[PDB]
Order: C-alpha cells, then sequence, then structure tokens
C-alpha cells in the first residue's frame, strides 16, 4: 500500500511532526479528514511518534497551537470530536478533548496556583490574536474569577500577559472591550480601558472606533470613564465629548449635543 509505505519512510527517518507539517503544507488548508489524506497520514505519524518518544515529545498543546494558526477553535473542536469517533484515531481525539475540557480548575483552584503560572501551563501566549475565541482562555477567566474569591494577582499583571500574547494595541483594545461581555470581569476590564487611555495617546482613536463599532451609547462610555467621580483641562472629558459627537454624527443624530453633554457631566 502506497500510504502504508510512506508512513514507514517517515518513521524510519525520525522526521519531527512540526517539520513534516511544514513540508506537507498542511497550514495552507482546513484540518479536515475529508479530501486531506496528507493530514490523515500526518496524524498517523504523530500517533507513532508519541508512542515511541512519549507525549511530551509532541504534546496536545503543540498540536493545538500549530493547528490554531490556520484553523478556528470551533473547527478544531469539531475536528477532535471526529477523531474521537474515527477507528484508529480514538485515543488521540480523546487525549485532545481531555486537554481542552477544563478539568483542572478544581484541583488547581484549592492548590492556589498563580494565574500567571496557569496562563503559561495553558500556553495562552501562543494563541496570538485568536486568544479571546479559545476555550482555554475562557477557562482561565473562570480560574481567575474564582482565585480572587479566595486569597495576589492584579489587573495590570493580566494586561501584561495579554501584551506578551499579541503585539498590536488594536487587538489588545478589542480584547479588553470583549471582556465586558463576561460579567464579573466587566469591573476589571473597564479599569484596564481607563489605564490604557491614561498611558497611550494612540489608544484614544482606536478605542473610540471600537466603541463606535460596538454602538456603545454616550451614557455607557461616561460610565466606563467614571466621569461622575471627582476630577476643560481634562483629557478624559474631551475624549468623551469627541466620542459623543461622533455618535451623534454616525448613529443617533438625536443624542447629546455639545451643550447637553456638558450639562449631563454637571451632575
Amino acid at each position: 500500500s502506497a500510504e502504508e509505505a510512506q508512513l514507514k519512510v517517515w518513521i524510519q527517518s525520525q522526521i519531527h511532526p512540526r517539520e513534516l507539517f511544514g513540508v506537507l503544507s498542511l497550514g495552507k488548508r482546513a484540518a479536515k479528514l475529508d479530501d486531506n489524506p496528507d493530514f490523515v497520514q500526518w496524524l498517523r505519524l504523530v500517533k507513532d511518534f508519541r508512542a515511541n518518544n512519549g507525549n511530551q515529545a509532541f504534546s496536545d498543546l503543540d498540536i493545538y497551537y500549530l493547528l490554531l494558526k490556520t484553523n478556528s477553535p470551533e473547527q478544531l473542536k469539531l475536528l477532535f470530536e471526529t477523531l474521537r469517533h474515527t477507528p484508529g484515531m480514538t485515543k488521540i481525539g480523546a487525549s485532545m478533548e481531555k486537554s481542552l475540557s477544563g478539568n483542572w480548575i478544581r484541583k488547581a483552584l484549592e492548590q492556589d496556583t498563580y494565574p500567571t503560572i496557569v496562563y503559561n501551563t495553558l500556553r495562552l501566549k501562543d494563541a496570538g490574536t485568536k486568544l479571546d475565541d479559545t476555550p482555554m482562555f475562557r477557562q482561565w477567566l473562570e480560574y481567575v474569577e474564582k482565585y480572587w474569591n479566595k486569597n495576589f494577582f492584579g489587573d495590570t499583571q493580566m494586561l501584561t500577559l495579554f501584551q506578551k500574547t499579541m503585539t498590536e494595541e488594536e487587538d489588545i483594545i478589542k480584547l479588553v472591550h470583549m471582556l465586558r461581555n463576561n460579567p464579573g470581569m466587566k469591573s476589571h476590564a473597564d479599569k484596564l480601558e481607563r489605564y490604557l487611555l491614561l498611558t497611550s495617546e494612540s489608544s484614544h482613536k482606536t478605542m473610540a472606533d471600537v466603541w463606535l463599532k460596538a454602538r456603545e451609547t454616550p451614557e455607557e462610555v461616561f460610565r466606563i470613564l467614571r466621569l461622575a467621580e471627582k476630577q476643560d483641562d481634562n483629557r478624559m472629558l474631551n475624549l468623551w465629548l469627541r466620542y459623543t459627537q461622533t455618535y451623534r454624527d454616525k448613529i443617533d443624530k438625536n443624542a447629546f449635543s455639545d451643550a447637553e453633554a456638558l450639562q449631563f457631566f454637571r451632575k
């Protein structure tokens, strides 16, 4: 058999699966079992390479983060389901699904493990701009929320991890504004939004575009910036007024005018 002999060649050669993944150009297309015999063969090599060298030689996460570069978390979830229910592939599919299930928070919670450590046990830096779509990231948000309700790990240190995961500020801003949707994080996200706005001029234009795309009301933004608290020489006030006029221009035509906004602020 042509496929059976090719597999032998790779095994005898001791070629590393990352190297083979590259030369077979499996990054150029969807990781599916249909119309992709090169991928199926690649899995067969991975299987054998693990048996002969141990799982750490090419881990679940090595596999996950390689495929994540050119497939979505949702595709990979369905992929591992299919492997778990394909004869010959059941062991590895189940290994992957176990590695991505979340069955570590209870045993790791009580243990009192620093989120930073867990963040890099999970190798979330390797997720890149896909971070906020990965299930493991969502799981880590659970372990942080629970770690806080116990007893120290702070909002700035969380932001540091995000910045060592992806380089572009626009990606960092969209990420933090997506955390608003997670209630219980909404508190800390809003704080990070302010921290960026007070430490980076480039953030202002980007942040205003993110709110505008999300159709956020002037009232909501006023709430994020916490302008009701104690403070015409105020950078945050100017920013809010500029967002408000953009909102009035692009979305409502009937929101706060300049005068009305200033009145709202006086309260």
